[PDB]
DNA sequence: TAAGTTCCTATTC
DNA sequence: TTTAAAAGAATAGGAACTT
DNA sequence: TAAGTTCCTATTC
DNA sequence: TTTAAAAGAATAGGAACTT
DNA sequence: TAAGTTCCTATTCTTTAAAAGAATAGGAACTT
DNA sequence: TAAGTTCCTATTCTTTAAAAGAATAGGAACTT
């Protein structure tokens, strides 16, 4: 990819390659300065700070779409998300004195007559059909859990391979359960899996994601759930069909010191996943272009919590901005696991008289040792995922 | 109304009518550009976004009160709630180059300040009202006693059965739902449904979309033990008022709703009435709560019973415990008033702060069991006959239920 | 006072009197425009909003000290706490076109090395920070907060010239300590707001309300039984039987009298004599320092007491330091606060609960004994000057507690 | 030291010496204005307020590293932590009109950004992880404490250094204080203070703390193989009062408990005798280990409420107005804290109580036997440390 | 087969 | 999706001596 | 006869 | 001492008619 | 020697403002 | 009569932006 090449190219070389384009003013050469120009405009406006893959990608597109130049008057202009265009224009000139640069703001700073004619148009005959469907999804009959199962099911046969089937369901259920984004699941450090105690379910599986959108680390969980949908089961299926992925570098920094060497899922999994979700459209919402896809899980849990009147948890669970890395309260999992119910009147979690009590089953599992069969059931993750974890999951699975 | 005419006038025409005023500079013409100017300043600062009736009304008043101009120097100024006055001034000029505009922040001149002070000095903000409400509450009478007394103050003083019916309905409705006037008025009569409630069997639910914070909420009506029965007042309301055509409330032009539950002006006569029959001192205070009393009453009721956790949900308050973004684009489902809320307000149950439970009052009549007796009852479609004006508008399932409940008593 | 006259003068008249000063340009006339000018600069910069007595007093002084003018060039300048000097200058001119005004910031941009140096050079060779030094000592040395409180309280016992002043000083001091309030917090109490309020640790305590506080955030002022030689109820008793209700002083230009308290608890000038007294009978060094805390001592003491005991969470609430329903917002003090300050209990850091001292007398039970016999409206007889002002329920309670204290057979039947 | 000389030099003289450097523009003279310039820039930006040793040291280094000048154009520039460079530049000029000064923010141009990036291209989290490891492994806090304490037992070259290291370490742990918290103790403030659990404990006072918020330092009898009183005894009988080093350009205090340079020697020692891996890490905690240990101890025992008080962490409950203006008495460390750390008791998280460990020796009763000489055992501190204290310690020791 | 990927561009958060 | 950069004041470390 | 007051000015919050 | 100012969108009120 | 010292430099922690407004403390001449 | 209406004006609630950055969704053209 372009970004990968950028990261491979030495700084001095980049500035070199950029300058060369202007010695023998060629349309073929100046029109390919987009990547380089992006890098430069950033390095300038941020004094050397590294640039993230996504951000670079975005800006590079913006520059490409706006780049225009006059080889005769030695002038060149383009758009860039910045407000100190001057400082940037100047710095650019210093690198290529002969030329005159013009940075055009990406954001508009709105003529009446247009606004009017546009209004006049509307008068005669928001455009968020996406929000309309999302309301329906939740507004009609089915409960959140019913919708979850149905979506989860839509991949069951439509998938071409067991791996993809396994991945889609795992990813979807994972996103819902943690109210996380695709990346929150994908960037998990497989080596961070641990067994953590929870006074309601005994123990739950916890892993860590560092490379999140807002760069605020958060935990991702997996736990036993009462009913036809059991996260542990899908985690099991996931593990026995997929393998660790080398952490893709996503920023120009050269930092090779401390960092995760692996990641839980493949970066491109999202494309196929969305493409799948799009086709097997279990609900209308998924037919809408640019409508939520992999995100859906996020929106679902966010709604679930708001509906249950537990918005206090929303922030913690969904990892947002509020006023060690903050952990999810014990009762959250109690609820989502379905072994308990939230009582509005007293505000406590009440377990369902259903026979199986998660706590007692963990104890039965915790007891009988001498069964490192976990490392035998999950060969590809052996040596990667804590054995204590692999053994627990393995047991739980066999033990049922 | 002016706003209605604004909505009826085609955009190009508005800009037309505005420009004309400046070709033959007349005082009679420039002094009437307020409405148009309001619309324009908005459209400009919001890039075509529609403007809401109330907001337009407000701004239009502000412009009217501040509009001043010099026909000779071709200059014109006025106040407008904005901080990017320049952008606005410029855009205005482009439409009428000859003139120079000056937008003054709504954030004055001494002689005015003075005369105004001189005025105040001679004649003998909301603090008094809050104190009076606390009084109203801190004296023998319970929330329900106060509710009944107010409800009664209209019983005789009203000039017509309709007005009497409307006032009581509105008041009780506002209290019961902890809603504002508008929360009751903008209900979509076509959204009435029967919804189950584990404490009362079923309750009537309707929907309001056009709320102050634009966050939709539900409005309810349910059987209540005691002298005051919401269902009864709903019955009286329905048999004396008729569906109201939904007033247009924004310049836009479409998620329709042809009707609304009450008349927009009902609030004026209602407050005027509440003011005169002043059942309590609080109502004598100028600018003191009027139609808002209902809301304050229930808010107090819940707090006093120590259930402030519900207050937010019932009063439909923007919830701040969840990220802004978590709200704006990730939440897609109206929060639900918890079942027990109605149990309490219905008076068929009581709240035990210690056991955190709803203790049914041994009153003979059991809400749940009576609904079953009513639900069994079939064929009797006397609902559409009892509420002719709402027939075809309000779900027949609802009209039949109410009708039965009423007759069945 | 000048401020009172300002409030009595009709707006149009003020502007009148001000303008007149500039028609027959006289030094005797222009030099007396300070009050008027203060009022005007405020009304202008605040669009008619009223001005508070203290603020007016302050600004008027600042203007008086800086006012200067040229009758020939028809120019006049002065300092005023503002940053939009221009808007102000203009508005002034419009009122008197002939003249040119110049508002000078009270708080300029703000020095020069050589000065800084010579100043340092001065110091190298060789009362506000000395204030903080003494306050630390006061608390740092032996004595406990309660010991210091008693000692100060006593310093007035024999140095006062009248029983009333003695009574007032001790009441005020103890009141300020107990509520961690300022002089004004005690002075502006609405005598008509006294009420009996329940407290799970002491049975009941006396509560009153102050609205006119510095930060305009209302707060409650309390009085309660305390175990030991210092009993707030006793000093309240002495206070009430020697002082009378004070008509509420008007403290803002508003004409509004429509609704407001007609009485205030203490006299505005009490603070002068009180500080003067505290200054002389200087029970401790701290009080000798010029501009050092005087009536404010109470506030510092309690703040320190709470910090020392590690209960800073209460500090804000009790001291009313700034940080739904249709309600006059006033946050109250948690029940346990009074438990502590009353001395009938102790704070246990390990569990965070209040533990009563096995001392025989338990306050709750005594309130019950008092609550039982009523009908003895002996309160209105003991506090004649407050009768009809302070709730009878309150006067009767205090009265009983007092009698039921010194002893008497009828009060013990 | 330079700073000491600064404090010894009269203000007028400093400004004198500074000005002289610019009359006969000499590289040898202008290049030595760093100290003086530091002082001045401070005095200017703070209107005469004194400057602290550490702060002066830091700024002086920054100026030295950036100072550059042109004797011909009579210009001089340097970096300084400030944002009102102009005001400063001006003031400087007024003192030496002929010259033009340029203050550069300490906290651009492409070629620099580039070369800097080119540099990086070619070439904190670990320490925290290592501490967690150190903690999350069999050995209890007290076991770790003893082991570290022992690592000096033989590796030390003198009895004094051995004595000092162990004392300092145990002191830091016990009080959850920094090096300075122990070093700046006023030896004349030692007292006997009552404790409802241990009878009495030794209390001293530190005024010159980092946050300038005074705090108390304690020493008390502890059950087990590690007894603070014993190490205090060893300390006292091998070291002696240190003259309080002046730490600001300006409130006497004739002595301090330890030597300012003790920390270097101590860290160097801790580094070599590395009892644990953590100590091998460059820039990893050294003398700071004690605080971290206690901080962890309290958190682990679930008593974080105490942490703030014991560690003297700036309180954020009471407002700044409250804290600044109206607070004049050091928050008292709760009695039970010492009960715990002394090991004569245990904390019951459920009953919220101190459960005395049936150990035979009762701390309270032994104090009484003692309460029912010292100046001869601690000659160097005689007349300095309260006799009441020296006698108590002396007894306790002999009575052992 | 295309569902799956691959590597940008377009949109949304 | 988010929203505190920096001054101010310690605690490590480096290098060359010292006991 | 000085502690108390009155009504500003100076300082501090 | 305190420290979010203001745009945006309801709910009261005033005045002159209607019934 | 090499741990232990000096005396800076390099790193890693902790705390942060300014001024309009509105009290409280003090100065003098007067009251009692 | 005045309560009840109109149609603004006056008051009193309520919630906030904008944009640089960083992901997720979609378009075309290859792969198992």
């Amino acid at each position: 990819s372009q970004f990968d090449i950028l990261c491979k190219t030495p700084p001095k070389v980049l500035v070199r390659q950029f300058v060369e384009r202007f010695e023998r003013p060629s349309g073929e050469k100046i029109a390919s300065c987009a990547a380089e120009l992006t890098y430069l405009c950033w390095m300038i406006t941020h004094n050397g700070t590294a640039i993230k893959r996504a951000t670079f990608m975005s800006y590079n597109t913006i520059i490409s779409n706006s780049l225009s130049f006059d080889i005769v008057n030695k002038s060149l202009q383009f758009k860039y998300k910045t407000q100190k265009a001057t400082i940037l224009e100047a710095s650019l000139k210093k690198l290529i004195p002969a030329w005159e640069f013009t940075i055009i703001p990406y954001n508009g700073q709105s003529d009446i007559t247009d606004i009017v004619s546009s209004l006049q148009l509307q008068f005669e005959s928001g455009n968020s059909h996406s929000k309309k469907m999302l309301k329906a999804l939740l507004s009609e009959g089915e409960s959140i859990w019913e919708i979850t199962e149905k979506i989860l099911n839509s991949f069951e046969y439509t998938s071409r391979f067991t791996k993809t089937k396994t991945l889609y369901q795992f990813l979807f259920l994972a996103t819902f359960i943690n109210c996380g984004r695709f990346s929150d699941i994908k960037n998990v450090d497989p080596k961070s899996f641990k067994l953590v105690q929870n006074k309601y379910l005994g123990v739950i599986i916890q892993c860590l994601v560092t490379e999140t959108k807002t760069s605020v680390s958060r935990h991702i969980y997996f736990f036993s759930a009462r009913g036809r949908i059991d996260p542990l089961v899908y985690l099991d299926e996931f593990l026995r069909n997929s393998e660790p992925v080398l952490k893709r570098v996503n920023r120009t920094g050269n930092s090779s010191s401390n960092k995760q060497e692996y990641q839980l899922l493949k970066d491109n999994l999202v494309r196929s996943y969305n493409k799948a979700l799009k086709k097997n459209a279990p609900y209308p919402i998924f037919a809408i272009k640019n409508g939520p896809k992999s995100h859906i899980g996020r929106h679902l849990m966010t709604s679930f919590l708001s509906m249950k009147g537990l918005t206090e948890l929303t922030n913690v669970v969904g990892n947002f901005s509020d006023k060690q890395i903050t952990a999810i309260p014990d009762h959250y999992f109690a609820l989502v696991s379905r072994y308990y119910a939230y009582d509005p009147i007293s505000k406590e979690m009440i377990a369902l008289k259903d026979e199986t009590n998660p706590i007692e089953e963990w104890q039965h599992i915790e007891q009988l040792k001498g069964s490192a069969e976990g490392s035998i059931r999950y060969p590809a993750w052996n040596g990667i995922i804590s054995q204590e974890v692999l053994d627990y999951l393995s047991s739980y699975i066999n033990r049922r």
